[PDB]
């Protein structure tokens, strides 16, 4: 267990951008900016530097080339300069290795913290960013599937209590779990902006980055980033959706880069800002947790995620899970699902929903 | 091979309505009133009536109880009261039985001939019908859901060219239909009314009912009824979808009433009414060609449909397809498909899209 | 009157396109291309030939340099090649002005007849087209503001019933006018295809071209283009909208190209594919006849409306309307207008609405 | 100016829930229920307690039976009980009226202040709230029109930076404002929760309350509030839009309930939490300011807003604005407005857009 630090936690504001190392820059630009619209920032021959509609701060994703994708770092905003020395006084005392920036790790950032994590996560802290052309009434720009925000990261931890307790001392509130009745926890999201997530917890294999989440203005603007995928005969990097959360109630896809990368687009989640906000635990084998409308759960979604880099760019060790696992308790061999809590009628017995079983 | 015959063939205008048996009258109207929110004509202890938000004949539904759920007739509108006279006389060359009642079949239609026609499906002919109130800008009846026209049928039968056929010769006209590089056509869709399908043929054991389909006006009105058969607790009433298809390119959603009959929501094909409309022919292969996103077709859709009666109300006795099989040659475990032709990229071998084997 | 031939009327199908003459052909690009995302089909330096997204013939618009901004031609497809001959004898036998090229008047049409028709207006017959790429499914072109369909025209004439009548002997059915209770019609709409019109009759100075109207998909498509049209700081282009109709019951909105041709936007309206589709009357009165939420119309919407060229290309002489003004009814000094039948709260008078 | 406390501002979350006194429970039952869709947390003789579709807290609307159409209260929810305390003794401070009550003003409230404000506003806060069924899944229940959040309040107030200051002292902090090149201020906005609004002040005579504001999900919810009432026939009680907003980026309509209180339903604005946001001014003869695509202001939209009453329950007496009427410097007599700065074209002289 991971204990409650005596020095101040930094107060974060929201998830702000990540990093993401990839193989082939040209490759990636065209998911990222032909594909998905992101506004480019800035580039190079190294990196691209992209925002979404609504952004004022220099950018919500940098891409880096490097021989090996990964996610290189998950970077929360904090609320003013001296956040960035309560970040570095905070995960000291709980003995992580940390870097500090006066001038930013990538451009567009100023004074910057990154720290390995005690789950393995490589997060930066920061406050000064180059402010940029807020796009938002730039209609003249606007896509049919126009991604306005940064919403959400999701990350893979083997230990989802464990965890959680550290997220609620940095001052993360659980909005959501899942849970089953023999005291294993399988996810938890939790925020700081007033919103279902900025981060999440999935439980998995260790640490591994499990997406990065978008939001649009409109459920229709999802399902044009379906229909466009369609026309350029990618469908095969539609991984999972578009659907209804149970989970968040948002109306989600989830789609992969070039490199593997998953990402979410969201929209039309609840307010969660209050203080007392009820807390809403789904049993992992409700058939309606995950998908609202029942559909199966791919197998990819709970196998699949992006490697992370530790502060010297080298691969971190993975750890295995030793709870149960979601997939195998819900749609493997043994797994259980229902539609109604006590109806045979609408179960699953030892494989998916809707006719189908695993690959 | 079904010959063409010498009487003209009736101006037939659209699909006007469908007679479903259907063996619980109230769980029934709960489906389709409480749920879908379709608007009630004439209702008594032994049918219930219905019609669609922007409808002005009588009913687009007629829900009839009795012993064995079954379509029972499938209606057709003709231009003007000779040409169900024409229907009787073309039907007679063609030597089907037929029945003729000059004061209707079911209440609010008027003089009607009804057949079994020659791939033993029962149609029925009708031009009088009682005009009621149209709903179309009754916005305080308006649900999310809302559904406001009857689209097209969907029937089943084993050998689609010899359908296609005798359906050309009805003045239907072939929009889109789906084959392989070696002559087996799959299905095929066929309109009167300038949109993609008034009704269609899919490959399979028959005569049976494949589907009713009703449109709405935007595809969130489709998102909606699936979000509320999640609240109601039957998503295991939702069989397919939501999605874009390939064929048509409307979006969509399959759902099953308490009978198992199919209900297809439909929005936002394109119009076919021009003469030399050009035809579109997909690759059974083709992964996007039923649904555009690529996501699975599930093997319900292809295995199961409605019966069907003969005028004296006993079920049609079926006839097994002998031609190549659309769920084994895509999805089975000697299937294949593909998201770009010849890229082993996005191929799927002995299984469905997305990871997921037949159940 | 206008007396019905005994010619057989030529089969029409539906409105296909219409050629517009623009002043400045360059600026009319960047509003039909760059502001509106219409798909170019051709273009030299003397004319733009546009199609909307769901269509497979040659062109729905197209943009023809000229001295004087005004409507050339409303085209409608006919069902066979036969139906220009039968369009030829028709119009002949009614006393018409036609001119009838083999090879066609613009690019991409074949024989085709155009006619000065006896309402004043320049319409065009044809059937063969070349066939382009249907780019129905193509999302990686996709705008916010998709086009997806030539809907319909509206033409302002002085004499509706006169114009009713003969569009009907041609085969159109009325679905909705606009009467009082002294017996004026004031509009009438009226159809081929299935839909609400293929071309519409609005009261008044004509013969002028009132618009011309393309479908989108959603609602929010409409929006998007009254969006970007903010961003590009051109709303003052943006004249009535955008907002529910009650003829025609179709989400609505009207912007004005560089020469003031007249653009609706417009998706939703209903089925009127049957013979007997119920044909629905409003009275002129009633403030949800135009916009079913209320909101008023701004006179140019009354007023101003395309010059019309004959066969020559030279300037219709306009004849005035000598039938009450359904401006002057509703929204003048001595007009008004209900949100009740009957009732004093919510009524206007002298004065527009809200 | 109003001063600064040296007591600590209380920590607002959000606003919260407004009492508005109507004259006919009936009547406005029928608005904001039937034609409107809110849910009923509770109702007797007197009073309706109504909450949008994501709500968990009580309520966010409570319909007060009285002789007199008015705003009685506008509250804010507060961080933590202790929330409470720092609200008493700021405005004790500030030399404000204010009253206690431990076990709260309406149902549904525990532990509350009411205060009457240094701009005559009858503000509440509280944390404490009995927790109600959360309706955002109850897809079952879910209207076409369905308002899913309470957004916002605007108030009607004569000095503009007067009131500004005062708000960003108690920590909200504005996001868009309207001025003019001669130093006067028409309009302000800003926020606690991290979108453009929890409040917003209007130049005018008052105190007045000049709307509530409920969210949709989409813009197609909106547009369907605008079909419901033509066919209800009942279009006459539209009173502005729909619109796209200049200030906000969000989409809008502006109706009006049987007592004239005036209902704005709002949808997807952006985030403003962070606390550099950058501040957007507009010209007041911009045109594009408030409806960006040039519709023009109806004037009762300027003149028109609730009354607001005192702790006692009276009416607040009104005071009039000295500073530039908005009115008056873009659609009156002498008005103008611009569609592109610096360009005559697409410029309105002494009326209103578009006709
Ligand atoms: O403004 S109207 O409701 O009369 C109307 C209805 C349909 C149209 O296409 C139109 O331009 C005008
Ligand atoms: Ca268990
Ligand atoms: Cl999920
Ligand atoms: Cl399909
Ligand atoms: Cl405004
Ligand atoms: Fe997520
Ligand atoms: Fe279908
Ligand atoms: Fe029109
Ligand atoms: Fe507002």
């Amino acid at each position: 267990e991971i204990p409650k630090p005596v020095a101040p936690a930094p107060d974060i504001l929201r998830c702000a951008y990540a990093e993401l190392v990839v193989t082939d820059l040209a490759k990636s630009r065209n998911f990222y900016v032909d594909v998905l619209g992101l506004h480019v920032s800035y580039e190079d021959e190294n990196q691209i530097y992209l925002r979404s509609f609504e952004e004022f701060i220099h950018h919500n994703l940098v891409l880096t080339k490097g021989p090996v994708a990964a996610l290189k770092a998950m970077a929360f905003r904090v609320r003013t300069p001296e956040d960035v020395d309560k970040a570095e006084a905070y995960y000291q005392e709980l003995g992580c290795r940390t870097e500090r920036r006066k001038d930013g790790f990538v451009k567009g950032i100023g004074d910057a913290l990154r720290v390995e994590d005690p789950l393995g996560f490589p997060y930066e802290f920061f406050f000064e960013t180059t402010h940029v052309e807020r796009l938002h009434m730039r209609y003249d720009l606007y896509s049919a599937g126009e991604l306005v925000r940064l919403d959400h990261f999701n990350q893979v931890t083997p230990d989802v209590p464990r965890g959680r307790k550290y997220l609620e001392d940095l001052g993360f509130r659980v909005t959501e779990d899942i849970q089953d009745d023999e005291g294993t926890t399988y996810a938890a999201w939790m925020h700081r902006k007033g919103t279902v997530e900025d981060t999440a917890l999935t439980g998995g294999n260790g640490p591994r980055l499990h997406h990065v989440a978008f939001s649009t203005h409109e459920k229709h603007n999802i399902i044009q980033i379906c229909d466009k995928m369609g026309a350029l005969r990618i469908s095969d990097r539609i991984e999972r959706g578009p659907g209804r959360h149970g989970v968040s109630n948002a109306f989600y896809l989830y789609i992969l880069d070039p490199d593997n990368h998953r990402i979410e687009i969201y929209t039309q989640d609840y307010y969660t800002g209050d203080p007392d906000n009820p807390t809403i635990t789904w049993n992992v084998h409700d058939n309606q947790r995950r998908d609202w409308w029942g559909n199966p759960v791919v197998p990819s979604w709970y196998t699949e995620a992006s490697k992370v880099l530790d502060l010297d760019g080298n691969v971190q060790e993975i750890i295995e899970r030793t709870d149960d696992s979601e997939l195998e308790v819900t749609i493997g061999a043994d797994g259980f699902s229902f539609t109604r809590a006590g109806d045979e009628d609408g179960s699953y017995h030892g494989q998916a929903s809707k006719g189908f079983k695993l690959g």
